[PDB]
């Protein structure tokens, strides 16, 4: 049950004027495309806190990797769902190394230690398996937040992305056509699709949703990598062809533009990009 917002004083939208002009804010099947000036954060505040949500947020932290993680939690602390119940679960081989990092009141952090696999390809694609920890999901958070951990946050980001299931559009395709995206291609991979279907291309380093929709996408992708590796296939970009595969099949409810996640070392500020939200930090491949 919801209760009545309160009153509040916020300029008036008008149906004669866009938001933005120069971006589609709405994919064909009614889910908002999420971008800066399509949003008055102070209402969507208001009917998120008015729900006492609470939004868990998954980062893997393997080998090297772990450190990645100050850099990712402290910049989380001053951007990711300010004045929001708050709860990280670093998934970490080396629960020793990860940072002690200051959290504001109302966020709490767990360590949930895994294995290491050998293979780069292998450690990125377990992340599906290792996140669908069901049972605890279900009980702690409403939302569920899936990211990379060689990022930082830079700016706001908050519950305009909550929804029942979101992706993010990859940096470097949003401006594509969709014959080259590089889904999977080969029709032996579970993750095929074929040239002429195809929405977005979303990457596999930001997406979420409500635990029970998280919990269905990260099944379907980590059945279906299991299915590959039967057939001796291995998809082209990992668990990214297979969370695509999903998002062209059950249609994400809210898409975040590329605010959400970017590269302004390969890409630049774009002046489509109102606020760059959340980076990538530079690394060596290796
Ligand atoms: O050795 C590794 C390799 C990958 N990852 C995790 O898998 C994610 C995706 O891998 P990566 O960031 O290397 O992929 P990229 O963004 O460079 O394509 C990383 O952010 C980490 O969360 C990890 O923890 N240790
Ligand atoms: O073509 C898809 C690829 O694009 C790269 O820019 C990115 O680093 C990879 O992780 C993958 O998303
Ligand atoms: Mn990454």
């Amino acid at each position: 049950f919801m209760v009545s917002l309160p009153r509040m004083v916020y300029p008036q939208p008008k149906v004669l004027t866009p938001c933005r002009k120069d971006v589609l804010v709405v994919t064909p099947w009614l889910a908002p495309i999420v971008w800066e000036g399509t949003f008055n954060i102070d209402i969507l505040n208001e009917q998120f806190r008015l729900q006492n949500t609470t939004i868990g947020l998954t980062v893997f932290a393997i080998k090297k990797y772990v450190a990645f993680l100050k850099l990712f939690l402290e910049t989380a602390e001053k951007h990711f769902m300010v004045g929001h119940r708050v709860h990280y679960y670093v998934f970490t081989d080396q629960p020793a190394a990860v940072p002690r990092v200051t959290l504001g009141t109302g966020r709490q952090l767990s360590v949930l230690e895994v294995r290491a696999y050998k293979r780069w390809q292998d450690v990125s694609m377990r992340r599906m398996e290792m996140i669908s920890c069901e049972r605890r999901f279900l009980s702690e958070v409403d939302y569920l937040v899936c990211v990379d951990v060689d990022m930082e946050f830079r700016d706001h980001v908050g519950v305009e992305i909550l929804t029942p299931l979101f992706g993010t559009l990859h940096p470097g395709f949003y401006g594509s056509s969709r014959e080259a995206f590089t889904y999977e291609r080969r029709p032996q991979s579970q993750a095929y699709i074929p040239k002429d279907e195809g929405d977005f291309y979303y990457m596999g380093a930001f997406f979420g949703g409500s635990v029970q929709e998280v919990q269905r996408l990260t099944r379907a992708c980590h059945q279906a990598m299991m299915v590959d590796q039967a057939n001796g296939i291995e998809a082209v970009w990992h668990d990214e062809s297979h969370l695509n595969k999903y998002l062209l099949r059950h249609k994400p409810t809210k898409v975040l533009s590329p605010e959400y996640l970017w590269d302004q070392q390969l890409l630049g500020w774009p002046a489509v990009l109102r606020k760059l939200r959340f980076t990538a930090v530079p690394k060596n491949h290796q």
